[PDB]
């Protein structure tokens, strides 16, 4: 039940234009309110992000980065406030990476890529956790077409280190 209430409370935030502080305020509120955890709170928060992003890519609204862009760069600054140790940041790149899957978007490598390189960008996300949750990623076949482009990007970050 959390999960799709979650969702709504993300969705207005992001469509009425609300400020993040504002927008985790209420989510965290329901988080308590309903007694879920903050694992629940990523998933409903990615899922909400990335059907907007979908959303803006299947009308031709936007390109496949630029949707991703406008999205997580404004919204994504959410997640330092919804993982607090290594795992949890591990969990936050597992779940973008499934739920890519699950959305099935056409270029799924550049959709996760692009996600992956702005939380980057906003250092929600270092070099660090970033080679723990590559590490221990899924090697599942399933996700072989979502990882082609980020697995070249891990291995350039490595090099560059």
């Amino acid at each position: 039940d959390f999960e799709k209430e979650g969702i709504a409370t993300v969705e207005r935030a992001m469509e009425n234009n609300h400020d993040l502080d504002t927008a985790l305020l209420e989510l965290n509120t329901l988080r308590m309110s309903m007694n879920v955890t903050y694992h629940e709170v990523r998933i409903a928060t990615i899922t909400a992000l990335l059907r907007r992003v979908y959303h803006f890519i299947a009308t031709q609204t936007l390109g496949p980065k630029d949707a991703v862009v406008k999205v997580f760069n404004q919204w994504g600054l959410l997640f330092k406030r919804q993982a607090f140790d290594e795992e949890e940041y591990i969990d936050l790149m597992n779940i973008i990476m499934e739920k890519i899957v699950e959305q099935s978007f056409d270029k799924p490598d550049l959709i996760l890529f692009s996600a992956l390189v702005s939380l980057y960008d906003n250092d929600i996300i270092e070099e660090d956790v970033i080679y723990k949750w590559w590490d221990n990623v899924s090697t599942d076949p399933r996700y072989d077409e979502v990882k082609k482009l980020t697995v070249k990007w891990v291995e350039w970050l490595q090099n560059a280190d």
